[PDB]
């Protein structure tokens, strides 16, 4: 009953991009047709939760890598690239980290978390989301424990530490609602990343978590070039999904990446609609029967060359 298809990963590489990827983890790989679809159609996998802080360091200095190892091992078995993260994020943070008020203590904790995770997989990981969701909607920095205890230097320090732990990895800052050039948040992240790179922070990429509502794909055609103007080596579309999964929206986002030389690829936030955090809007590229949806076939048509 499986349908004939083409790999969007193979097609996007033929157009000069690095990958078309997907978020997943052990329980998805064990169920449905996820592993088979990822094997056939996607070239990079990202851990949805198994590399988050609550999963990997549930108490200080006590690391748990079972779920992360599963994904890394599966990807290597199956010839897939691997992305990791998020290393520094206020969500899915254990309470013991929020307990800390001493600046030097939290710095050491953050640096240890980054170094331990990145060293375990040194040379194996294409890219790490070093800092995620650091900005408020108005463009100011989000008042997380890291900002409140360490200050603004937590971002410089996090990236310097990551570069040392694995110099081969691409180091990303990531955020959401960067989907319109008109947003104060989009302009602010660009301004701050330019200034951070002038301060020597090794921010290799900006990753735009592109959770779109219907019709918002068109806006990414202007938002992504604006993000590229920060001058980072790379940008990327991360955690893509689209309410309604209209082919027009999905093709607009793909074309945004094709239009930007620093865009290295696109990652979709899961395989099949029923597993989406917004499943009721059927926002992914495969349906509940694990068959490719019209948007998948529209991407395929757009990437033919």
């Amino acid at each position: 009953m499986a349908e004939a298809a083409q790999s969007v990963d193979q097609l996007i590489k033929a157009r000069g991009k690095v990958y078309f990827g997907v978020a997943t983890d052990q329980n998805r790989l064990t169920t449905g047709k996820n592993a088979a679809i990822i094997q056939a159609d996607f070239g990079m996998v990202w851990p949805e939760n198994s590399m988050q802080w609550d999963a990997t360091e549930p108490s200080q200095g006590n690391f748990n890598f079972a779920g992360a190892d599963y994904l890394v091992n599966w990807a290597q078995q199956n010839g897939k690239l691997i992305g990791g993260g998020m290393l520094v994020w206020h969500s899915q943070l254990p309470s013991w980290v929020s307990s800390i008020t001493d600046k030097n203590t939290l710095t050491n904790v953050m640096k240890n978390h980054i170094t331990t995770l990145m060293t375990r997989y040194k040379g194996k990981i294409r890219a790490w989301d070093v800092v995620g969701e650091a900005f408020n909607e108005d463009g100011s920095l989000r008042q997380t424990v890291f900002l409140n205890v360490i200050g603004e230097d937590y971002i410089p320090i996090a990236f310097q530490t990551a570069r040392a732990a694995d110099p081969n990895a691409k180091l990303y800052i990531m955020d959401y609602n960067l989907d319109s050039a008109s947003y104060p948040k989009t302009q602010a992240i660009v301004n701050r990343v330019k200034q951070w790179r002038a301060a020597g922070v090794p921010i290799d990429g900006i990753g735009s978590q592109t959770h779109l509502s219907a019709g918002q794909g068109a806006g990414v055609l202007q938002a992504l070039p604006l993000l590229a103007s920060a001058g980072t080596p790379e940008v990327s579309i991360l955690m893509l999904d689209v309410a309604g999964a209209s082919p027009t929206d999905y093709v607009n986002v793909v074309n945004a990446c094709l239009n930007v030389q620093s865009c290295v690829g696109i990652t979709v936030f899961g395989v099949a609609d029923p597993d989406s955090w917004r499943a009721s809007t059927t926002p992914l590229l495969f349906d509940g029967n694990f068959n490719p949806k019209p948007a998948y076939n529209a991407i395929v048509q757009d990437l033919q060359q």
